[PDB]
């Protein structure tokens, strides 16, 4: 008695290359899909996403609990006031199933001008044991830049699909300062599977998290092969198919506010399934002064009502609602 979403699989290959043509009807199916229900897959995107899933496992079920405290985010662990981001989000047995870890460009080092100036949202990664966890961070961050180099192209695609030259949203995504953030999410199977952590929606429906817009201007996303996610359309919730061989694309708040709506950012959330499972987001983030000019495609001058804003400004902001919204990860 759910309907199924339209979520189009979209072989974005030409985005990778020089044929201009082609890449222009790769973007007319973004164009499609971001009008339509909000979301598409990437297919023929060239990463390897079985390695991805085997090494994101190795390393979930191999961590101890004395790493975790070790790595913990600020928000379960006082020690660590400059964590705010980056490492460990801790389940709660008995009230909150999900966990996670998350880190960010693997570029802010310590001597990294945005770390030097503490600008926030910028932070130095934090990892295991390299004894403890052999060849993870070496893994996670070319992870980052493959992921990165997807986005890149996707970027391109909806450059296109909106009117504008291929590096519109591109020049603004770069590797030396990019807030974009990769989290490795572990949901668990429990037995017993407590109550307190299944939230129930409005209609009945039991969830792991509520509905939300994304932080992001475009999120990449990997998951296992487990039907969790729905999108809310004119129609109603309707479900999301697993596909764990492609990348789940969809638009973040920023997007909706650059283009005036024109491609919004879909509303979803996340059922509750008792499954050993894996979602894997990148969030496409911009540089911390990064301005876009809104604009709006379905007005002929192409002007819109809505003003400025910096990346950064959006993301510590959004980041903070998300929170306060649907709660601590
Ligand atoms: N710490 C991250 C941002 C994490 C944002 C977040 O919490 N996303 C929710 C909704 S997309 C989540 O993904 N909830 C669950 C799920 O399965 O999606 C980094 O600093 O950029
Ligand atoms: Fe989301």
């Amino acid at each position: 008695s759910v309907s199924k979403a339209n979520v189009p699989k979209i072989d974005v290959s030409p985005l990778f290359g020089d044929d201009q043509a082609a890449k222009m009807r790769v973007a007319q199916q973004i164009d499609a899909a971001s009008r339509d229900t909000g979301f598409f897959y990437a297919v023929n995107h060239g990463i390897n996403v079985q390695r991805l899933s085997q090494k994101t496992k190795e390393f979930h079920m191999s961590i101890t609990p004395e790493e975790k405290w070790d790595l913990a985010i600020r928000a379960y662990n006082k020690e660590h006031q400059d964590q705010v981001r980056a490492g460990y989000y801790l389940s709660i047995p008995g009230k909150k199933a999900v966990e996670s870890f998350c880190y960010l460009n693997p570029n802010f080092t310590p001597d990294h001008p945005r770390i030097q100036a503490k600008t926030p949202t910028h932070e130095v990664n934090v990892w295991p044991d390299e004894t403890k966890h052999p060849g993870f961070q070496d893994f996670a961050e070319q992870y980052y830049w493959d992921v990165f180099g997807l986005s890149s192209a996707l970027l391109k695609g909806y450059a296109l699909a909106l009117g504008k030259e291929e590096n519109f949203f591109a020049r603004h995504f770069k590797p030396d300062d990019t807030l974009a953030s990769v989290v490795l999410i572990r949901y668990p199977y429990l037995d017993p599977y407590p109550e307190a952590a299944i939230k129930t929606a409005a209609d009945g429906t039991k969830l792991s998290f509520e509905w939300h817009e994304d932080v992001s201007l475009i999120t990449v996303l990997y998951q296992s092969n487990v039907q969790n996610l729905q999108v809310e359309t004119a129609a109603g919730y309707q479900d999301i198919e697993a596909d764990d061989t492609g990348y789940l694309i969809n638009c973040g708040s920023y997007m909706a506010h650059l283009t005036n709506n024109y491609y919004k950012a879909p509303i979803h959330r996340v059922k509750w399934v008792n499954a050993e499972r894996q979602s894997l987001p990148f969030f496409v983030n911009l540089g911390y002064d990064s301005v876009i000019d809104p604009f709006d495609p379905r007005e002929p001058n192409g002007k819109s009502d809505r003003e400025p804003l910096s990346y950064g400004d959006y993301l510590q902001n959004g980041l903070v609602s998300l929170i306060n919204k649907n709660g601590q990860t």
